């Protein structure tokens, strides 16, 4: 039910080409009552993590291709304020990780 680690998610993405069922976008989350400054995501959407939004890369920290879109998902989230862990996945399925809020990324896939 909750796939939120870098190998589990990497996994799921590669096989299903979509995020597991416990991910919702910032938008859906706001729709449910999340108020970032309150750190209450887990109170309005228990078991969910933020994920699925476009990640821009206009800074080219990630390999680019004309036509490639990047998406991100929060990793290791249980509750509270958001952490520094993220999964970055492309259109054409390259998978990267960041543990320092996009300071650096590592190829996973």
């Amino acid at each position: 039910q909750v796939i939120n680690t870098f190998d589990g998610v990497a996994d799921y993405l590669q096989t299903y080409h979509k995020l597991p069922n416990d991910y919702i976008t910032k938008s859906e989350a706001q729709a449910l009552g999340w108020v970032a400054s309150k750190g209450n995501l887990a109170d309005v959407a228990p078991g969910k993590s933020i994920g699925g939004d476009i990640f821009s890369n206009r800074e080219g920290k990630l390999p680019g291709k004309s036509g490639r879109t990047w998406r991100e998902a929060d990793i290791n989230y249980t509750s509270g304020f958001r952490n520094s862990d993220r999964i970055l996945y492309s259109s054409d399925w390259l998978i990267y990780k960041t543990t320092d809020h996009y300071q650096t990324f590592t190829k996973i896939r």
